[PDB]
């Protein structure tokens, strides 16, 4: 309890994008072509310059993950080794979790809210950039329909962060422990902000396992982006993470 | 990296602390300054008041065994808080269990030997090595090649905390026989083996050549332990009425 306030209070220094401002915008600039596109960046080719734009999102997603980890408590205590496995590891899990507070059945907001881009124009796009994209929207409008909010999100992230079964771990029972913590003020905190919705921490532990499936078949379609898109440009942030 | 060494040696050395009953400081202290069995007569003496049948030989081939079916119990609990141990898959466990135990025990039984003898029922018995040196062969033989294994170990003047790690590393050792995740474990030895040369320097700043001397000791634990396992065989086909306990049974199955 307040140990959820806390990791909420966490959550909210480190992201400036909460589902909260988001969702006020919901309901910009539409993107949903290319003239808009180009309106909006005032190079390769639309798709690859799409890609990037991902990566640039994906790679400030990355740093705020990681100083929000600081703010777990006892995740300071994990051996340097252990934090950075676990960021290695989690963040996508955590990016595309909340992808889904950004996001409605008809496209995102990018550029800090300013912007929507559909996702018929992401559809647009040439194989494979299309591809690694639409998985991503299909997740997040299920996971919408748990209608979470910030505070419940904030353990949620946490609990992916610190999961046990990441590999080259030293310290498993450690991490567990920290976990179930995280779990428990999170089924704790679930019962008091959602006390009518039925089934709700398991449903939520089930989306960590789509997720890790998630998160897998996007390291997949980036190793063959690695490999077919020669010319594509990966920022190096993200090189050691797919490393 | 060196922080990340120091503190999983730290929790090496309480995980050591918590499990054995035994340390090498407190034998040390016991040693310096227990009843002394240096015969038939003491040793009776000692069943009868040190509490803790066939013949003198058996009955000391007895109490050997009961002793190491307790360390290796320790052992067992020991490797259970060694980081990663225990997220192994369960039959790696077992394997790295049942081929290091035997050298763990060895390593630690210099811990209670001098020159002359060894601790027994945790600190209030001595018996002498002279007194198992007159035991008859196979059992006086099985016994002899240990303490010179241990006084030379006890020259390398080791502590505690330099033991702990040391054990880790003869338990997480990646070239047992059947191990289903061979690259996890050879890890883990790895980490062990580096947090190991860092505490040396640390604790050990003026021994030259102090840690390939220990790598060098590990594979004399080895070859100790292959003989020890042919003399074992050797008394399992020629002593019939002698029997092992079965902890030891399935170790040497
Ligand atoms: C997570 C996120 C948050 N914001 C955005 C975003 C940002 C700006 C654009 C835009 C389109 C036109 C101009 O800008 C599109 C998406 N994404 C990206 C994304 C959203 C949905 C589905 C999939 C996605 O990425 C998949 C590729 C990630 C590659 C790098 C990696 O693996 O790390
Ligand atoms: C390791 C240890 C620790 N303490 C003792 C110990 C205990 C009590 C007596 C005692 C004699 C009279 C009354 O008690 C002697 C030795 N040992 C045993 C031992 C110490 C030195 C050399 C060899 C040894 O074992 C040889 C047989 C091991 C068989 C079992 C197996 O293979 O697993």
């Amino acid at each position: 309890k307040a140990f959820s306030k806390h990791i909420y209070n966490a959550y909210l220094k480190n992201f400036n994008m909460t589902k909260k401002k988001a969702r006020s915008i919901l309901t910009p600039f539409v993107i949903h072509d290319i003239e808009t596109l180009w309106q909006a960046e005032k190079y390769k080719e639309i798709s690859v310059h799409v890609f990037y734009r991902c990566q640039c999102t994906t790679v400030e997603t990355v740093r705020e993950l990681t100083e929000f980890a600081k703010s777990i408590p006892s995740f300071s205590s994990l051996f340097l080794n252990d934090q950075v496995t676990l960021l290695k590891y989690g963040v996508h899990e955590a990016i595309f979790a909340m992808l889904a507070s950004i996001v409605n059945k008809d496209g995102l907001l990018v550029a800090n809210g300013s912007g929507f881009v559909t996702r018929e124009f992401l559809r647009s796009l040439r194989k494979p950039f299309s591809d690694i994209i639409e998985p991503k929207f299909e997740f997040a409008v299920k996971f919408n329909a748990l209608e979470l909010d910030d505070s419940d999100l904030a353990l949620f992230i946490a609990a992916i962060i610190l999961c046990g079964d990441r590999p080259g771990l030293m310290n498993v029972p450690r991490v567990e422990a920290i976990q179930d913590t995280i779990l428990r003020a999170l089924e704790f905190h679930l019962q008091a902000n959602h006390p009518d919705a039925q089934y709700l921490f398991p449903k939520l532990l089930q989306k960590m396992a789509d997720l890790r499936q998630l998160v897998t078949e996007h390291a997949q379609m980036m190793q063959r982006i690695k490999k077919t898109e020669t010319e594509t440009s990966l920022h190096p942030l993200l090189q050691e993470i797919y490393k």
